[PDB]
């Protein structure tokens, strides 16, 4: 506890490595996002989709185009995340069918975690900061498509109140990926051993980075509960549309994950 020794040094090194890897794997960092969202960036201003009109001009059926755009991005997000996971010390030294498992059950949690970086009260940044689509507009979407992102915005405004930065999220995201309780893991003890290490790293990171804010570590770990709820409810809502809308197509790589 609050001791600058070899053990802590090693933990900071692990924080730094994770951070550096996160920057390399994740193009739109939270820091860039918040700049754009606060008008701080003197870089180019994004187009604001707030209605059907502004959706069209910006594009230069609706609900189904936007849904398919969310699934294409969902899939680049899985490539992004896969790369990161591989950078986590100990990850590639695991059974390739614990790697596939941790990523199968992990990706969606990470996706909604990081999506929060792109969100404020008003909406979400899209296409790497070139666009911004309003919360209320996503709601105005035809049923059932207007209920998908709503609960993410509810998650995001609470989560963003914690004021985590990329440093923090880097380690947090690792903690999630290495979750010791995903179905069908062969070698559970190694995964837990790495996560113990990450969890020490995160605790120390949070103490250093957040002097004013205590039980942040606690308050953060509880977010993993909210995340799993969100993913569950997301699947249930995807089950419905795959019934209601039995005419459109759902990318086959997501279907690989979703069915379990
Ligand atoms: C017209 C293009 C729309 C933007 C496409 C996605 C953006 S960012 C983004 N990325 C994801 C990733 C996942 C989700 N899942 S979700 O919130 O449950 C969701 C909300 C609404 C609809 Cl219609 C479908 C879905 Cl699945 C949403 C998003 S929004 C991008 O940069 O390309």
């Amino acid at each position: 506890s609050m001791q600058l020794n070899p053990e802590s040094a090693d933990l900071r090194a692990l924080a730094k490595h994770l951070y550096d890897s996160y920057i390399k794997s994740f193009p739109l960092t939270k820091a860039k996002a918040r700049a754009i969202l606060t008008g701080k960036t003197t870089d180019k201003s994004p187009f604001v989709i707030y209605d059907m009109n502004s959706l069209m001009m910006g594009e230069d059926e609706v609900a189904i185009r936007i849904f398919q755009g969310c699934q294409f991005r969902s899939v680049e997000a899985v490539q992004e995340i896969t790369e990161y996971a591989k950078s986590i010390p100990g990850f590639v030294n695991l059974d390739l069918n614990d790697q596939v498992t941790l990523l199968k059950y992990g990706v969606h949690e990470i996706i909604y975690t990081m999506l929060a970086s792109l969100m404020n009260k008003d909406g979400v940044l899209i296409s790497e900061g070139q666009g911004f689509m309003t919360r209320e507009f996503l709601k105005s979407l035809r049923k059932p498509f207007g209920d998908f992102m709503e609960p993410k915005f509810e998650f995001a405004v609470k989560f963003n109140a914690l004021e985590l930065d990329d440093s923090d999220l880097a380690i947090f995201i690792a903690v999630i990926i290495l979750s010791g309780d995903r179905p069908g893991l062969l070698n559970v003890k190694p995964i837990e051993d790495i996560q113990d290490n990450l969890l020490q790293a995160l605790e120390l990171q949070l103490k250093l980075n957040h002097p004013e804010s205590s039980q942040l570590f606690a308050k953060l770990l509880q977010k993993m509960t909210d995340l799993r709820q969100i993913v569950t409810e997301h699947v249930q809502l995807l089950q419905v549309i795959k019934k209601t809308e039995t005419d459109m197509s759902l990318h086959p790589l997501l279907q690989e994950i979703y069915k379990d």
